[PDB]
């Protein structure tokens, strides 16, 4: 049932990478780069970093003991632009959408 639901995780990971979400998935390809983007204090605020580039990474590298593990990870990357950006901001918006799409696959798992 672990690897199972591995697998299943790892098709959420390729959907959130597809071109079909693009349009708001984009900003989540790769780490924040404070300095390239201007965020100075980026990592004053936000401790431990996530990127869907980080989760494919580790689910390469069999880093993730299970499908709760994977999915920490990928609520951490949320959760972080929630936390150091306005609600109003586009980017926050933008996670929203694919926050939409993750947790409903995850729910299905089957
Ligand atoms: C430009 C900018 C300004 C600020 N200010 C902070 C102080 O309060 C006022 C606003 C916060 C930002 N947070 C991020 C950010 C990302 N940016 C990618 C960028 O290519 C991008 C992509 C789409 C829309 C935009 Cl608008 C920017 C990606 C992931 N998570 C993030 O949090 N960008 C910010």
């Amino acid at each position: 049932k672990l690897s199972e639901h591995l697998r299943y995780c790892d098709s959420i990971l390729r959907e959130m990478l597809s071109k079909k979400h693009a349009a708001y998935a984009w900003p989540f390809y790769k780490p924040v780069d404070a300095e390239a983007l201007e965020l100075h204090d980026y990592h004053d605020i936000i401790k431990h970093p996530m990127d869907l580039s980080t989760v494919k990474r580790k689910m390469d590298g069999r880093e993730y003991p299970d499908a709760q593990g994977f999915a920490a990870d990928v609520r951490l990357m949320f959760s972080n632009c929630y936390k150091y950006n306005p609600p109003d901001h586009e980017v926050v918006a933008m996670a929203r959408k694919l926050q939409d799409v993750f947790e409903m696959r995850f729910a299905k798992m089957p």
